[PDB]
C-alpha cells in the first residue's frame, strides 16, 4: 500500500456485458500504484449477459472513497436506472470522485443519477438518443469528456476510454506503454463497428434485434427523467 | 442444449491474461448457437494475472469434444508449457478440433505442445522469438490462419481474432452485426500500439518491463523445444 494510491471503482451488476469491464480493467490496473475495485451489493460471483462469472471485490458498503467511478453498460442498465441503492452509492461516490465516468449504456445509469444534467455525453450507438431525456446534449464521439465528467461510447470504446483516462491520471508516455503492451493496434477484418460504415442490412438487424430492449429501456429513461423534472 | 451449437472452449489458467479470454468469449458468445466452455483442472475460481476473478465452469475430464479450442495467453502461460496435464488436454482436443486457435502467448502453449511445427503463427510481439524454436513459420501479422490453425497477437489482437473466427464459422454478414453491437469501429487516442511506431522510448521501456518473463518464458521454451525431439 501507499497513501498516494489511486481507488478505481467499477459498478459490477447481473447482466453486464462484460467487456465493458474487463477492457478498461485490464488498461487501468496496469498504471501505478492502483487499486481496482468491483462494486456490488456484496462481494461475490456476479453473472454478465454472455454467461461469464465476474467477482466482486466489495460491497457499497465498504467500498473506499474512489478517485475514479466507472459504470460499465449492458443489459443490466434497465434495472440499474431503478435501482435507489446504486444510483445512491453513484451520486456519493460522484460528490468527490475526481473522474465521474461510464462505458457505453452505462451512462443512462449516471443520467438516471441526475449527473448528465447539462452535459455532453456519448452512450451504444443503438440507445444514443436516451440520452436527451435524462439531460445530456448528447454527441456521436466515441469518447466525450465534460470537466470531470467521461463517457464512451458502446461496447470497445470502454479501451479508448481507459486509454485517454490512463494518459489524464498520469501522461500520454505511461498511455502509450500501456497502448504497446496490450498491442492495441486494431485491424479489424471488416468495417461494420459504426452504423455509419456498416452494411444496411446489417444496420437494419441490429435494430431488429434490439427494438424490444428500445422500447423497454425508452419506458424506464422517460420515469426517470419525470423524476429529474420533479 | 442445441444439438448442433458449435462447442468452443478457451483454456482457463492462473495468471491468465484476462483480456485474452474476456475480449474473445464477448465477441464469440454473441453467435448464434454456440456454446461456450472455460476450462481447467476442475470447475472454479482461477485468479487471472491483474487479480481479477474468472471461474471456469468444466474440468479436463468433463469437458465435451470441441469444435474450438482457444489457448489465451499470459504470465501463466510458462507453467502450462511443462504441465503435462493441460498439454494432454489441448492435444487431444486438437487432435479432433475443427479449429485449433490462440491468442497472444498462448500460441507458446500450442507451440510446446507440438502443434506448431512448421505451421506458419504469431504472438505477442515481446515475445515473437520464441515461435520459432517450437518449429514455428514466425509471421508478423496480427492474425495469421494456416489450415485450422489459427493464431492472434498479443492482448488487443484477440478482438480481431475473434471476429476473422466469427466469420469462418458463421459467415461475414454475422460478424459485421457482431462487430456492429460490440461498436468495434477503434479510435485509440495514441499510436504506440506496435513496436513499429509507437516512439522507440516507449518500446525501451515496454522490452526492459518484460525482461524478468523474458528471461524465465526462454530457459521453459528451449526445454518445452527439446522435448519435441520425441
Ligand atoms: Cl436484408
Ligand atoms: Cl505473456
Ligand atoms: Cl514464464
Ligand atoms: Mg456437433
Amino acid at each position: 500500500g501507499s497513501h498516494m494510491a489511486v481507488q478505481i471503482g467499477f459498478l459490477l451488476f447481473p447482466e453486464v456485458q462484460q467487456l465493458n469491464l474487463t477492457g478498461p480493467h485490464d488498461v487501468l490496473a496496469s498504471l501505478p500504484d492502483v487499486q481496482v475495485h468491483l462494486i456490488w451489493k456484496e462481494p461475490g460471483p456476479v453473472v454478465a449477459s454472455s454467461g461469464l462469472v465476474l467477482q466482486a471485490t466489495t460491497s457499497f458498503a465498504d467500498c473506499p472513497p474512489l478517485d475514479v467511478i466507472c459504470i460499465p453498460g449492458g443489459t443490466g442498465v434497465g434495472a440499474l436506472m431503478e435501482d435507489p441503492q446504486a444510483l445512491a452509492f453513484i451520486r456519493q461516490q460522484a460528490a468527490r470522485a475526481r473522474y465521474v465516468t461510464s462505458v457505453c449504456t452505462g451512462s443512462l445509469v449516471l443520467g438516471a443519477a441526475g449527473l448528465l444534467q447539462g452535459k455532453r455525453a456519448t452512450t451504444h450507438w443503438a440507445y444514443h438518443e436516451l440520452l436527451a431525456p435524462l439531460g445530456a446534449i448528447p454527441v456521436h464521439e466515441r469518447v466525450v469528456r465534460d470537466g470531470n465528467l467521461l463517457t464512451g461510447g458502446g461496447i470497445t470504446a470502454g479501451i479508448d476510454f481507459a486509454l485517454t483516462l490512463a494518459a489524464e491520471l498520469f501522461d500520454a508516455a505511461t498511455a502509450q506503454r500501456v497502448q504497446l503492451q496490450l498491442e492495441y493496434a486494431p485491424a479489424p477484418p471488416f468495417n461494420a463497428g459504426s452504423p455509419d460504415t456498416a452494411p444496411a442490412s446489417v444496420v437494419q438487424q441490429a435494430r431488429q434485434r434490439a427494438a424490444d430492449s428500445l422500447h423497454k429501456r425508452r419506458e424506464i429513461t422517460l420515469r426517470a427523467a419525470a423524476r429529474l423534472a420533479a
